[PDB]
């Protein structure tokens, strides 16, 4: 089978690699709002073969805690990330999903969630397809994958997979296919399926909710108590298909 990328987070380095992985930044939306006065690593390391990413509150301040590959994949491609939380952080939002890079403006370029949790549902995960087609100008919920086991422990390891080609992306939760969401081959103006049309970086996060410029986010209201969070993710690969 044909490795496109691996990391394995197992280099002798106290942080992950350098030229691959950058350090999330602030921006004025739920994923991104506690990226603000993070100093460099602090919520970021690699250790005993873990990529280790922290959201915490550090007098009276929400930090998240991310990365993201400045490296990109073309379709005909899948990408793999096996990670699991420490706990359940209510407020907490961890993420392992792709942003389209170069592409116009959110949400025309399009964006996979290969895994979500938010404390609304806390025995599940989330994997999610956003586009302008679903979301336009107003929308934010993209489309979800709604028979999503129900029964389902994220304090564990599992292997959260999207596979990507002109044809279609199809998600998987430990190897065993979910959902899939189909190119429709309608009007290239309706942006149904940009999937192919730009490459995809990989995005890993752990961030915290609570309200956003007085509205609550999909993630809910934060717990101090429950604080710190961490992800933990033992490996990153995308393979070259067949
Ligand atoms: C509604 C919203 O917050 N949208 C931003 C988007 O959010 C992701 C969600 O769409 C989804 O729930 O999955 C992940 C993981 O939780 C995120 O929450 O993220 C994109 C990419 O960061 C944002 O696009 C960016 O917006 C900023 C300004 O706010 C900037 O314009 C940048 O150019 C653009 O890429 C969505 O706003
Ligand atoms: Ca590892
Ligand atoms: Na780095
Ligand atoms: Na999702």
């Amino acid at each position: 089978e044909n490795i496109l990328f691996v990391d394995d987070f197992d280099a002798k380095c106290i942080v992950p690699d350098t030229a691959i992985w950058k350090l999330c930044t602030y921006a004025n939306n739920a994923w991104s709002q506690y990226f603000r006065g993070v100093d460099g690593y602090e919520n970021v390391k690699v250790e005993e073969g873990y990529l280790k990413l922290r959201a915490c509150k550090d007098n009276g301040t929400y930090k998240n805690g991310g990365v993201f590959s400045k490296i990109g994949f073309p379709c005909g491609t899948r990408l793999e990330v096996k990670a699991r939380l420490t706990k359940l952080v209510r407020g907490g939002f961890p993420a392992i999903w792709q942003m389209p890079i170069g592409a116009p403006e959110w949400p025309r370029g399009g964006q996979i969630d290969l895994m979500e949790w938010v404390q609304g549902s806390p025995k599940q995960i989330f994997q999610t397809v956003h586009t302008f087609y679903i979301n336009g100008e107003n929308g934010s919920a993209g489309v979800t994958n709604k028979e999503a086991d129900k029964n389902f422990d994220v304090t564990k390891d599992h292997v959260y997979a999207v596979q990507r080609t002109e044809k279609e992306l199809i998600f998987y939760v430990d190897g065993k296919e979910t959902w899939k969401y189909e190119n429709q081959h309608l009007d290239k103006e309706k942006l149904q399926y940009p999937f192919c049309e730009y490459p995809f970086n990989i995005i890993l996060n752990f961030s915290l909710g609570g309200e956003l410029n007085g509205m609550m986010t999909w993630p809910g209201e934060i717990h101090d108590e429950d604080l710190p969070g961490e992800m933990w993710v033992d490996w990153v690969r995308v393979v070259l298909l067949d």
